[PDB]
């Protein structure tokens, strides 16, 4: 009954286009916050942030004031999209192919004129991704809120804290926090500042997964690499086992190259170790197979080129009946000789591969100390994870 | 005839804003339940349920009351959307994009007023998926619905239980049940409580097309693995079925990581046997072969150095013309010699890969009888799919 | 001119909500059929059916009658959407998420007051997919259509046959048939019956692209496998291609999941030749490496084990200068004896493999005629097709 | 000013539902066309060609007629969707899941009554895909375009030819040409003829691509497999580089399978020459295999059953201190007796593998010859691309 | 309060279809210009640039115009899409399958009666994608907008230069600059002219990320090609090392054909240099597999053709107890003669591989001096990126 009349009373001169302030020359004060609910994906690929919110715009209708004595029984009512004046607030940062994800619900209203507004969304935000240090790596995805047609001199856009009671760990990502803030901006459009509200989702990624399915895999991959690195020039099985660690890593790196953005301001760590070790067993494969080959008839033929040997010379010194039986005897004894030499090509492939094993060395020791030492520290995380 | 007068009579003051009670100050009592038709998917990646569901509002509009009498021959009718009040109930954990998947459908009432409403729907919802037992696990996806702008004060949101008699078997999932629980809950962001209707859709995940499929294959990959540790070191293919055993069980986990989650707040048992005879059979390739190319020319080359030499033997006694023939009978002599010779790295290698087939067994039988007793018993669904 | 007239004459005051009917206590007759255009897309991954179809609804408006004399020259009228009464009918297994494929067309109405109602489709229906028979199988998948809001007291569904009279060939599948059945049915919703026609689309794969691209590498894979195992242990390439043959066999299999369902009501028939096989020859690569390693020292060293031995053996008989020349000639000797021996190892593999090469050759009869003699015959099939 | 007086005279009493004619009884002549602007893509996989085009709908409305004069400086009126009378011309081919991709633009009128409607829109169409000569291949994808509710009694639906002007070249296709046919149908749903508009985008397809992408890799392989089938039994790696070119021939078979559909109306000849091929050098990898280990004991060992050694002989035959020295000096003559025997087998291997390269050798000139005399011609296709 | 006096006397007797000109004989000047806030992905398969961009139009309504003096305190007003007249401006070029992306906001006026109309936007544009100088290529893809049914007659359309003051680098592009162009052009659909103002962004590839991905790996299999070719024909691992080269080649090429599209104006460089080198190494394997199997038994038998030993031969000349031991002594002799020769085939496979290492030699320099010498430098963008 009342609250028929009272709907009928306040839509009679009512402009969803106004703006509903008493004073039209001063602004509207709107307090806009947010809810986060769930992080529902981070396309690393395409560099996008897919979330559920709740927004929060609190503001004030002078013209939706009523008197309870006269409207017994009704505190409340509810205006929908098209009804009432609610503020063009949107997220500049969208990724969503409709550019506003907002589900438009009824706005709650009181006697006071104190108008809410709590629209829910699925949203799909641009963020950069960093992969510099992963996959301990935190993420600072921003979301841009802002009133598109009202500035600064028309709407007063306050921010409210954001709130992460309801949050639901998503589980492969840890919430370390989402702070606003509020700044004042001129565009190269318009004469009047437009503010915006930036929530800036501060997020860290989880390890244990990606400890146990991907780093397992990759020391392994570095343990076989030692493994050829040690083996001599002329064992039988350490070309084959280079080639095969070799097709593996690179197999390993396309899957790290997969779940990663081709954005070229930085490198994953892993991908360049990856990167590092392969050229570095490569040459260690090529090495022995060009040892293999072609210095093997003679015992000085790969010393012929001045350059190759002096190197490997030089530095090394630096860093360190009768006549039957005769006939058939000759031709055995020849085949004895022939059968148990080896030369300075055996010592210069372990020298090479040595100084390779080396090379190798200074490079799991560097990254794996710098992975440690990253600005998300790594030891901290493994203490937390494991 | 009288159905156009009806229809004349009814929306003469009609407002579909108003809530439909004549006591504004009470609160308008509406009975949500639900009627599950098919479980369409379940994203285990995006950890997305997605099912087909008729929701069901019934509430009382005192407005919509005619008299059967008056208007002979109806004793019905249809409203849509937006020509009469609907109370805005909705699905918090949506992730359908547009955040309402129902169909907007009629109203059906009648001359008491009792209003119903099963709208349709394709919903898409965010359920966490547990993946520790896979693939013998259990799920309990959660679909929460609730008003959005309409409080305890003036929507006094009553469940009813759960239709599943229209209910179509997925064939991969099998539907436990579909318990339901009203709870009143308070938010950061209102002074009234806001009622829900939660309900739990508790699934069990069919295995005989991943029994056959998958762990056929493990089982394989099982009995390979035992075959490499039982192979000598001397063996020709024992390093050889190592390494492409090794392939194998890689690419099967990449198999396994590609339908399951990367959440790190548990690991597939599955994956994790997998990364563990993994660690274990590459340690034991690993270990034949530094046997095999540095421990060859020495008999004692690989117990040079001390820690290496005192583990292994103190460890195992605890667990434990004529002068020409002159020439050449004493080269072949030799090479007699030379060719038939075995030394304690056979035996430490033997001891070593003993050691790593104890380490795998030890895994296999815990595994087993873990994955046997686990939460969602093991042996009773073998028994039902089986 | 008389157009306009007749336009104004007939909504004056029609309502779209009324259900048009003369006698409010009867119900409206609605001729419900369908016309099928093309198959688009059989998802048998998702279980879904992807069709163009046009809707035919045909009823009467009482309210919607001219005379020709009256109006010359105007026959027909049309009126869209929301300006007349349309019947609520739509799809109950719809999986499009929105729920709705109809694009809304116009309404064509004659002077004696018949409606016609033709809305195109994309229709997405949810069909279960059987592959018990694959890939010589027939689905049967369902479109159940029907009133969401009107009962039969208020609205009789009759069906008329469906046209396929337009119907394209999709060319992987083969339209046996389009069936459709009026059923009565009640819910545990509702007091009144809700009539629905459904109609079965049976279709027959079509398969001489996968008996080309599919079969033929099936053939080669079992032809292989029975090479493997006509080889002897001795073989030099005996344990790799067993191996090679494996790896391909699981790839291909692999190819049949990528393409298949993972529900478990069934499976594929050449899936499971597949891992029958796939076990068969696995098993048989295995039993020659423990015999090539681990029986090879001793003559009787697998036949150490009771079992082991007296298994193979019953059943195997159930079912069948001087001095110095003295010296090296003795150990020439001694080489001779030991490069020229066999023992109860080859002929125990010999017999094992013959076994396993048995229950190969059981499990290919066996699955050849099965396939042959199906619901879905395959011998009538290939004469078609081939 | 005037223009705001016009629009107010104009719709005084228009009817959008109104067919604007004069006389009711005649019907309405429209003029469809089309203007291709680029073809977007052609998914083979799902027989799907997505295009942007504008359409052009000329027609007369009887009722929006003005004089200049009287309205000065305004020689047009643009009216939106629902403000006017549109023809319900729509897509009947249409794959778009809206079945409508036309996005609604403006209606631009004239004083004499001319409305233009040209409407761009993202068409996607379902077209049988032709693959028999892929992939000098041709394509005729359908575009079918009509009235949906209107008839010829009240719309005679002209075509005029469409425009390629603004055509951009896609690059992958090449234009042949869009002639359109105007064309008069009755269906088994109605008693009215409606006719269509279809425009048979007829386009070819470019090789350039495929020309250094594809087929080099094939004629590598075709290389390799006659290089196979040149090498003797005896060869070392004879059975290794069959195996070889079988899996990488497989593979690129499976490739030519990703961007090809399913139909069975026909079979890439590519494939088809892949699956011979297959078959033949797999038959020459399993006679090499066969001969190598079955018939390498016995000189007549293969030659024991009746029918193998008959065909093989017949159909060659038509189609072409002292003591001991003693002891010793004997087991060497034995040795080298034993080391130095062919027999048979290899003649006959030799034999049946030439038969296979002449097998190999029929189906490459059938093959290649074949392609070239295409319907799609091959010679000139080369011709302008190379 | 004034606000709404103002909001209700501007849309007296506004007709959002009227052009707001004073005289309707001249045209409305519209500036039209972009700003761009983000490259969102560059799609080269379908050959697709998605764009986040805020347009900007700028007009004049001769009737919203008021006095401030009048209405103090209001000096804006705002109207959404339906309430008063905004330009049909779009996208020619789009591929959205919308074909408008365009959030529809709210327009903004002064009191002179200026209008701003700032619509955001997700924009998928059709851009032709150059891959002739990959990876360092740069692309000009083209937006081209303009009003549907204005012409120049009615819409005189200019240009204000683009805005990047809020662009946001994407990382993998950057954006050299977005140059526009107004253009006045005629259909053959119309009489009038119809401007359009088309904007060039022309944006250059970053290279770092392809530079240790992908062009690391590239030299990688360059320098394992010209180890393959320095090997000798009696090498033992030359035949499979040039079979693995093969196969990695050829898998690093399909991924390059993964992100290429199919379209045959150009070819990749990389891509060509893969066939190229491929063809080569493919000839040396089949080269010396034809010299090590059919030339082995004869140290002239590949010389028997006249053609192949002419070439050869001459191209290279213009390029350059008693008796016992008597039978034993004399067929170990026969050994020896038999173990320890070679022909002219080694020397023939030395040259023909030597040669194919000489033309392998050519297209390596080649094409790397070309893609240094390319109208995308390549020199300056390793100088920037290195
Ligand atoms: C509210 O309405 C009641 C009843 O009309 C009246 O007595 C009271 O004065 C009003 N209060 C205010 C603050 O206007
Ligand atoms: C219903 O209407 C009839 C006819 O007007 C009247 O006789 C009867 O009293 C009414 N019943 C009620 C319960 O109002
Ligand atoms: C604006 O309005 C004021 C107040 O009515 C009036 O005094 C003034 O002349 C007006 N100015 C113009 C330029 O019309
Ligand atoms: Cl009508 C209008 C005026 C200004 C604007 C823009 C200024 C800031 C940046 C985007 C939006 N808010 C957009 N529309
Ligand atoms: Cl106007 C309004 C008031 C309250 C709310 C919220 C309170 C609970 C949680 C989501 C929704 N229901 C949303 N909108
Ligand atoms: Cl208002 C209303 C009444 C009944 C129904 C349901 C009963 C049958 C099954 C689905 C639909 N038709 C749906 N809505
Ligand atoms: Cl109301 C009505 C009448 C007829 C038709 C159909 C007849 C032809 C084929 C499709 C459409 N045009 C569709 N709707
Ligand atoms: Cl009503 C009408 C008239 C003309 C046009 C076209 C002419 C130019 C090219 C596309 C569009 N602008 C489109 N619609
Ligand atoms: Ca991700
Ligand atoms: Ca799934
Ligand atoms: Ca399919
Ligand atoms: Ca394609
Ligand atoms: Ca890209």
């Amino acid at each position: 009954e009342f609250q028929r009349k009272l709907y009928k009373e306040l839509v009679k001169n009512y402009n969803p286009l106004e703006r509903p302030v008493a004073n039209d020359s001063q602004p509207l004060t709107v307090y806009f916050s947010l809810s986060l609910l769930q992080i529902m994906d981070v396309d690393e690929k395409n560099q996008v942030l897919t979330t559920n919110i709740w927004l929060q715009m609190s503001w004030t209708d002078h013209y939706l004031q009523w008197n309870v004595s006269e409207y017994p029984g009704v505190k409340t009512v509810r205006f929908p999209d098209g009804q009432i004046w609610k503020p063009d607030i949107l997220l500049y940062n969208s990724a969503d192919e409709r550019f506003d994800a907002t589900f438009h619900t009824n706005v709650l209203v009181n006697s006071s004129g104190h108008c809410q507004y709590l629209p829910p969304g699925i949203f799909k935000s641009s963020c950069y991704i960093d992969v510099r240090w992963f996959p301990f790596d935190v993420q600072h995805c921003k979301l841009k809120f802002g009133s598109w047609s009202y500035g600064g001199w028309s709407l007063d856009l306050q921010m409210q804290e954001a709130d992460i009671s309801g949050y639901i760990p998503n589980g492969e990502w840890d919430l370390v926090g989402i702070p606003g803030k509020r700044s004042e901006r001129f565009y190269e459009c318009c004469k009047e500042p437009y503010p915006d509200v930036t929530f800036t989702v501060t997020m860290r990624r989880r390890t244990l997964y990606y400890g146990l399915n991907l780093l397992i895999p990759c020391v392994l991959i570095s343990a076989l690499a030692l493994l050829v690195f040690l083996l001599p020039a002329d064992s039988g099985e350490k070309i084959s086992l280079g080639i095969t660690v070799l097709l593996s890593l690179t197999v390993f790196m396309l899957l790290v190259a997969e779940i990663m953005p081709a954005t070229s301001d930085s490198v994953p760590l892993i991908a360049q170790y990856f990167a590092s070790t392969m050229i570095i067993v490569g040459l260690s494969v090529v090495v022995t197979v060009i040892v293999l080959q072609y210095h093997h008839h003679d015992p000085d033929g790969g010393k012929m080129p001045k350059w190759t040997r002096v190197i490997l010379l030089n530095w090394c010194a630096w860093f360190l009946i009768l006549e039957e039986v005769r006939y058939i005897a000759n031709r055995f004894r020849c085949q004895d000789e022939s059968e148990a030499v080896c030369s300075e090509w055996k010592f210069a492939a372990c020298v090479v591969d040595r100084l390779c094993l080396m090379a190798f060395s200074v490079f799991t020791i560097i990254c794996t100390i710098g992975i440690l030492m990253s600005a998300p520290n790594f030891v901290e995380a493994v203490s937390k994870d494991f």
